[PDB]
This record gives structure tokens, sequence and C-alpha cells, in this order.
């Protein structure tokens, strides 16, 4: 009886002043301009906190050459590390892992920095080592084996790593390869989380639930090919390394395929489960834009129901609608934040697949490849509201105040 974001829902989705952010304009420096970086994610405590090591936080970014068309990025992408010691001023730590990574390149993740103080970096594996040609094979990964060191010059991430896969989905609960119809399949994007009330230890993914042909699970065949869900997977010893598939969170049967890079937050006893979504990975018959789609429930694994009625939290204007996407929310006293990244702006009126017939330098004006201006917005029960912005990539302790409201 997994929770369904129904149709009925996605009907209702609409933009309004409460869910659009402002315009993002180009920030005035870049910490490395010579490389574009997207989907980034936060070196977390256990409990979920922003880890701090030695008064730095670091954060961890999908990079690939500024020199390289946007279109193409996701083939080469490789994790970086940034550290900063306010929250503002980021500097470039240079890649995480030297080599041994597993899949033709890595994808989104998460980051613990253990009890213990060893360091997992929880990231996607796409494709296989060494390919002749680029696959598509999604597995989670994780490089273990970490040791951050921090001065008061910087921060160092040394070796040396562990890397393997910790999960590939069994066919049953989360679709296969093989199995996928309509658009290629996802297993992706591990998010570590340990749930602050009973305790126990789960890792979170997006994936695709299986449906078998023709087995009328939708009012429309072409609806089935639409079969996003949001995975889960449990550890009983907490072993960030050893992990057991589980029935899944939510799952978007007949309206979505896409729900990616999914994540909780926990407020006050009440769960939020927040999914980033693409507008062309809508099931036809419904109208959904870029942006960040949230979710509410008693329970980690309760009946989640839409925030705000349709689902939408978070959206782009009409006027520059894909200039910002991959959203992660964290709390931040009473407020919560969502950062995500400044992906592609200035289109006039152009489609997605219309900037890939532009010049190469006419592509690469258009992609900003830095850190979005951190969203604040508070939360009430099932509904949201955005209350305001900070400065460009602002991560925030809970030890610092922030600039007051109108």
């Amino acid at each position: 009886a997994t929770p369904r974001w129904t149709r009925e829902h996605a009907s209702k989705i609409e933009r309004t002043d409460e869910t659009v952010v402002p315009i993002i304009y180009p920030p005035r420096e870049d910490a490395a301009p010579e490389i574009n970086g997207w989907d980034t994610w936060f070196l977390r405590e256990r409990d979920g906190s922003i880890a701090t090591v030695g008064g730095w936080r670091v954060i961890f970014s999908l990079t690939a050459p500024a020199d390289l068309l946007p279109g193409k990025r996701h083939d080469v992408a490789e994790i970086r590390y940034f550290y900063s010691r306010d929250g503002e001023t980021w500097f470039d730590g240079g890649p995480v892992f030297e080599g041994g990574t597993r899949g033709s390149r890595q994808w989104a993740g998460s980051a613990l920095l253990d009890d213990d103080g060893r360091l997992y970096v929880f990231y996607t594996a796409s494709g296989r080592a060494g390919e002749a040609e680029i696959t598509y094979e999604q597995r989670l990964a994780v490089g273990s084996g970490g040791s951050v060191v921090a001065d008061d010059d910087g921060v160092r991430i040394e070796g040396p790593f562990a890397h393997g896969v910790l999960l590939e989905p069994d066919g049953e609960r989360y679709e296969r390869e093989e199995q996928s119809r309509g658009m290629i399949y996802t297993f992706r994007d591990p998010w570590f989380f340990e749930d602050p009330r009973s305790g126990k230890t789960y890792l979170l993914f997006e994936a695709n639930t299986p449906i078998p042909e023709g087995a009328g699970a939708c009012g429309d065949p072409v609806w089935e090919e639409f079969n996003g869900s949001v995975g889960i997977a449990h550890s009983p010893t907490g072993d960030p390394t050893d992990w057991e598939l589980c029935d899944p969170l939510l799952e978007g049967i007949c309206v979505n395929q896409e729900l990616e890079r999914p994540h909780v937050v926990v407020r006050n006893g009440f769960y939020y489960l927040f999914v980033s979504s693409h507008d062309h990975t809508f099931a036809p018959g419904l109208e959904g834009p870029d942006g960040l789609y949230g979710f509410v429930a008693d329970s980690l694994r309760g009946e989640y129901r839409p925030l705000n009625g349709s689902g939408l939290v978070l959206t782009n204007p009409a006027n520059a609608p894909y200039q910002a996407y991959s959203w992660v929310a964290f709390s931040h006293r009473e407020e919560l934040l969502v950062s995500g990244f400044f992906n592609y702006y200035d289109l006039g009126g152009l489609t997605l697949d219309d900037v890939a017939t532009l010049s190469p330098d006419e592509q690469r004006a258009k992609f900003g490849g830095t850190l979005a201006p951190t969203v604040r917005v508070a939360l009430s029960g099932d509904r949201t509201r955005i209350t305001g912005t900070l400065s460009h990539g602002r991560i925030p302790l809970e030890s610092e105040e922030l600039p007051d409201l109108p």
C-alpha cells in the first residue's frame, strides 16, 4: 500500500506568489571560474547536522570543465569538494577521489562524517569503469575510509579511499534497466539518513517501480511508463556500508518518471520528504514545472500527503523557468533553507532542446554552474511559503543568525 502522488494531485500544480523564487543574476566572483558545478550536497554528521571540522564546513559538487558544452557535462562528472569558515566564501579543494572510482562517471550522492571519524562519501556510479561507449547503468556506491584533516589554512580530504557498490535494483520492488519501458530507468542519488526517533539507519534513493505489461494499473497504457518512486534501504547494524532494500516510501505512478535527489527534513515530529523534478518527465495530461516538490507525514515510512495540495513547494518564475535546479532542504532554527544550483538562464523564449542547436559559446554563456541564492521558506503544516533569499550559496550553521525579513 505504498503512498501515491496521484494524478488528482498533479492536476492542481500551479505557480503562485508563495512558490516562485526571485530572479537569479550571475554572481560577482566564482570560487573556480575554470570549472562548472552542479548537484551539490553537504558533509553532515550522523544526526543530520552540517558537519564542522576545526571550524570548517565541507560541501561536494558534481563538476565538469567549463570548456565543455553543458549538454554533455553529465558524461564526465567528477566529485569535487569545497570548504568554508563562514558559509559564503568557499575555497576549491580539488577532486575528492584519486581514481579507483566506481562507474564511468559519478553522479550525486551524500556525505557522512561518522562518530568514529571515518568519512563515507555516497555517490552514484553511472556506467562501468573504462567502457567502450557510454552506458546509463546506475548503482549506489560508497567511497569509505576517508580522512578529513583541518589546520588553520584549509581542509584536506585524504586517502586511502575504498570504493564498492552498495545497492543495485532487485527487479521486484525497484525496476531494472532491462525492465525499463519509456524513458531510461533510474537508480541513483543515495542520501544517508538516521531517523532521530527510532535511531534506525536508512539510505534513501531515487528508483523506479516495475509495472508489468498490461497490468492495467493505470487508465492509459502509456501512463504506466512513468513510474518514479523514492526507494529506501535499511541498515540493521547501522554500518554505513551494510544495507538491505525496503519497500519504497512514495510512488508517482502515472505522474512522473524522475523523482530526483530525495531527502527528508524532520521538523518538530513531522517528516518532510522533498524531491526535485523536471517538467519534461511528467506523464501526458499533466503540466508541472521544474521544481522542488514535497510531502509530509508523521513517521518516516508513513502515509505521505503532498504539500500545498499539489505537491509544488518551490519553483522558478515563468520568464526564467530553468534558472535553478537540484534543490536540497535543511533546517535552520525555525526556517527551512533550500540550496540549489544556477542552471540555465537568459534563454529568452527557447526550450532546452533548442539550446543544443546554438553555437558552443552561446550555449556556455547560458549556463551558470554556480550556487543559487539560498531560499528561505517557512513550513506551517502541509503548507509552505517562500519568505526570502540569502547570498549566493550561503550555507549557515544553526550557530549563526540570518538577516531579518520584511
